[PDB]
């Protein structure tokens, strides 16, 4: 239901990726974040009755997990991409892919612990 709704939302709002990185690898890496997690969770957490207990915990080790996965991504858009120059759109399009990889194993992985 709609509680549930703000309390995800509300935690989605606190992940930080560092504003300072290129504006189109941020782009990127929010889209990401957006499309795989936070607009299947929110679809699924809608449905709840508003009596049904969501797992705070659940979605705080995603969150945990977010940031990690987003600081592989980033190492392998920039210092650590190996085929190009770092920040060029061949890195950041050479590492995306298992990037959303990454998240989409993370939601399946969520799913399962959303319902107290
Ligand atoms: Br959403
Ligand atoms: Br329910």
């Amino acid at each position: 239901a709609n509680n549930h709704i703000r309390t995800v939302l509300k935690l989605f709002r606190t992940i930080d990726l560092d504003d300072s990185k290129k504006s189109f690898y941020l782009t990127a890496a929010k889209y990401g974040i957006q499309t795989q997690l936070r607009e299947p969770i929110i679809r699924i957490v809608g449905g709840y009755l508003p009596s049904t207990k969501l797992s705070e915990a659940c979605v705080k080790n995603m969150i945990s997990e977010v940031y990690e996965i987003e600081g592989d991504f980033y190492s392998k858009f920039s210092y650590a991409c190996e085929d190009h120059a770092p920040y060029s759109v061949e890195c950041l399009e050479d590492a995306r892919d298992d990037y959303l990889t990454q998240l989409v194993e993370l939601f399946k992985e969520t799913k399962k612990c959303l319902r107290e």
